[PDB]
């Protein structure tokens, strides 16, 4: 059975692209067949966008799938909640409720705010990029407000890379007024790794400092560039490589040959790959729970015209995020489940910290549970304290 | 000479119209006169907002206005950007120097942050709806790492207009 | 070269003379970026013609 859906992707996502077909190989059966449509246009452009959304609904398509800009993220949210086509994204969690918004990425302010209350740190700069969202800010400062904090928000993304250099010299020269020992970053991976040598350049990633990397792919970044300044580093992780199932992943992972799945041919990978790789497999999943329920979902693939007025939705779609939201298996991300709203619940994630011996867990930060703690701890100085007679 | 131009007007937004009409009055010229096609749509869907811009775009009008949300600038942009046409806004301005936008609204940042060190202020609470974005809120930031400041933040504008009085 | 300079920590050397080859000293430079002794309270003299040759 033949079962169109989109595939939208950015340009330079080649190793999600590989990893998605990665997913129609693994997860392929005789049942039906996944019949993927792939747009390679620009997030940027939000019309480009709009573009390819109206593209795939003249493909008749019962699925639409892809990556999205802050700046894009409202189109997506207003078609989607328009037209009833449901959308699953590994981006950044939706600010606000909407139908039809399935989302990979779990939420992540939460540990961070657990994560700060562990260092109980006072005080602290805070760079980020407006790309992901600044919500994330407006809860360290509502944070701020109760835990009083005198934070330092600054966002760097506005920087040239013809000029990225003086810019980033007179910025933590800027930190030496307040004299800052700790600053969480929260930037995208490749303005991580550039920041990160800045960093290293003004030599301020020696002992004394700390910082505190926002985001998932805290060990897609290089950390051996700074393993040895003497700083601690510590970041998220929410792919476990230890995990049978992740292991199991890499083994054949590694294998494949660069040629035809480029950036897929190492040890490692992406999270938000991993996230994709995750999602066909949930969206599979679902197909395979609607035939179970016998529901008819042959829709006609003249769609027609998205931009038609007035613009009726087509009622099994509507029925399909039904079942989205109920799926639940597991993926390289773990377990998996979604709230009525379409985020992601009943998730955790391991707290990363980088050692001289390596990168390695020291806990898992539940929603519910909040921060754990591993008991993989070990201890501090013991001089056995000097007993002393009297 | 009629020259047929776009409207954009949000709903209940009535006074706007009404002034509108007055400056359809005031400057009524033999040599051309202006083609309005005015629409009440939510400003908040761009769905809705693609739609009748594509329809005003069937009309192929050599200009067009009307507001835009913060989440729909975005939305506005793109097409004026895209489709080289021209477009005039009374909402609050871009961040982005981007083509094909006029925009009636001087920026007023630069004049707040001149206001804050007139009073010679090192501290303050700072309430903000999400609306009308956040660019007040990165650049009194700005200051505040500069100036040596202690801004308290708060987005007043999520809360619930039904319990609207506990929070 | 850890272990070399985690030697030199037990002094709590604040000042070495290298004197090496044009390679020698950019391996030694970058190790020394790398566990970051070339931070203010450090100081170095390059003992050859080839200062400016190097690459600072
Ligand atoms: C019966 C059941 O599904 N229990 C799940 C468990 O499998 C999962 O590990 C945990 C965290 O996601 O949430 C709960």
């Amino acid at each position: 059975n033949s079962i169109q859906i989109g595939g939208l992707f950015p340009r330079g996502a080649d190793q999600e692209y590989s990893a998605f077909r990665v997913g129609m190989v693994q997860f392929s059966t005789s049942e039906f067949r996944l019949t993927p449509h792939i747009d390679n246009l620009e997030v940027a452009n939000s019309f480009a966008v709009t573009n390819a959304f109206c593209s795939q609904f003249s493909r008749g398509v019962y699925a639409i799938f892809g990556f999205y800009d802050k700046k894009s993220v409202n189109t997506i949210t207003s078609f989607c909640g328009t037209l009833h086509v449901s959308f699953i994204t590994p981006s950044f969690p939706t600010d606000g409720t909407h139908p039809f918004v399935i989302q990979m990425r779990p939420d992540l302010k939460g540990a961070l705010l657990s994560l700060i209350e562990y260092y109980q740190w006072d005080k602290f700069a805070y760079l980020y990029d407006s790309d992901r969202g600044l919500s994330t800010l407006q809860a360290v400062l509502d944070s701020a407000a109760e835990k009083k904090w005198q934070v330092t928000a600054i966002n760097v993304g506005n920087i040239n890379n013809d000029k990225k250099d003086e810019t980033y010299r007179s910025l933590f020269q800027d930190l030496e007024l307040k004299k800052e020992r700790r600053v969480i970053l929260d930037c995208e991976r490749d303005k991580v790794n550039d920041i990160v040598d800045q960093v290293i350049t003004i030599g301020k990633h020696v002992k004394g400092y700390h910082y505190i990397i926002a985001n998932l792919g805290f060990t897609d970044g290089d950390l051996l560039k700074i393993q040895f300044g003497g700083a601690e580093v510590s970041g998220f992780q929410i792919v476990d490589y230890d995990d049978s199932l992740v292991s199991k992943f890499i083994e054949r992972w590694s294998t494949l040959e660069e040629k035809e799945y480029p950036g897929a041919h190492t040890a490692t990978i992406k999270y938000t790959s991993a996230l994709t790789y995750d999602a066909v497999q949930v969206m599979t999943e679902a197909f395979r729970n609607l035939r179970k329920q016998r529901i008819e979902i042959s829709r006609r693939g003249n769609a027609g015209d998205c931009l038609a007025n007035p613009a009726v939705p087509w009622g099994q779609g509507v029925e399909i995020e039904r079942a989205l939201k109920q799926v639940q298996v597991e993926g390289l991300s773990g377990n998996i489940k979604f709230d009525q709203n379409g985020k992601r619940i009943n998730y955790t994630i391991n707290i990363m910290e980088l050692k001289t011996n390596g990168p390695r867990k020291i806990g898992y930060w539940s929603e519910v549970d909040k921060m754990v703690l591993t008991e993989d701890d070990t201890s501090g100085l013991e001089q056995k304290t000097v007993v002393v007679t009297t």
